[PDB]
């Protein structure tokens, strides 16, 4: 997250850490949101090599024991059928991941709220991005989980001339843009906080930004709009 600010420990409880392993050691590589105790949504281009893959829950600072993380492995992914990792402007950057173990919730340890099929936002409305991606465009993770406020840009503006074009289509979500906030490498997979109703759902997953850089202006953070998948998301957890 660039331009955000640490996080209150644990204020977002359904943010897990996807880490891979590479040789004897662990390292993140995206974000995601427990949906079910055995059950994370990610990004599909987060899980398109073939590594070995493991989930934090209760997760605040990756390089010191908080005393509130849980960590385990990845039983079953499940990509979306129609994604396709050479055209990611294509949409369907999503997966479901089907934990070894059930987690135990508690007060470090929540569900994300999903929001009803077909939802869509007014433009502006209020969002949060949270994550442990790259706190500068070209720069390093972030060492605690950072969030930043990421108000909506409806899809008529944001498929407009003026700012992603024909890149973005309605199956996505854009957020930001300010040239300050953003979501940047490290934070894909992970979710975009929206308030709806006094509580927060899980609107998006993010998927991807400017080749550019993290933080353009009118170049606005892209998420997989979840409620367009709700149908396949409940599909995927009934029958696995
Ligand atoms: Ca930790």
């Amino acid at each position: 997250v660039v331009g955000g600010t640490e996080a209150q420990r644990n204020s977002w409880p359904s943010q897990i850490s996807l880490q891979y392993r590479s040789g004897s050691s662990w390292a993140h590589t995206c974000g995601g949101t427990l949906i079910r105790q055995n059950w994370v949504m990610t990004a599909a281009h987060c899980v398109d090599r073939e590594l070995t893959f493991r989930v934090v829950v209760g997760e605040h600072n990756l390089n010191q024991n908080n005393g509130t993380e849980q960590y385990v492995g990845v039983q079953k992914i499940v990509v979306h059928p129609y994604w396709n990792t050479d055209d990611v402007a294509a949409g369907y950057d999503i997966a479901l991941l089907r934990l070894a173990q059930s987690v135990t919730l508690n007060s470090y340890v929540q569900l994300g709220v999903l929001p009803r099929a077909g939802t869509i936002l007014a433009n502006n409305s209020p969002c949060y991005i949270t994550g442990w991606g790259l706190t500068r465009t070209n720069g390093q993770l972030a060492q605690t989980l950072q969030q930043a406020y990421l108000p909506t840009v409806d899809y008529a503006i944001c498929s407009s001339s003026s700012y992603w074009g024909s890149t973005v289509k309605n199956s996505m979500v854009c957020a930001g843009g300010d040239g300050v906030r953003s979501g940047c490498q490290g934070d894909s997979g992970g979710p975009l906080h929206c308030l709806v109703n006094g509580q927060y759902a899980v609107h998006g997953v993010t998927s991807f930004v400017s080749r550019l850089g993290c933080n353009v202006t009118r170049k606005p953070t892209v998420f997989t709009r979840v409620s367009a998948y709700i149908s396949w998301i409940n599909n995927v957890i009934a029958s696995n």
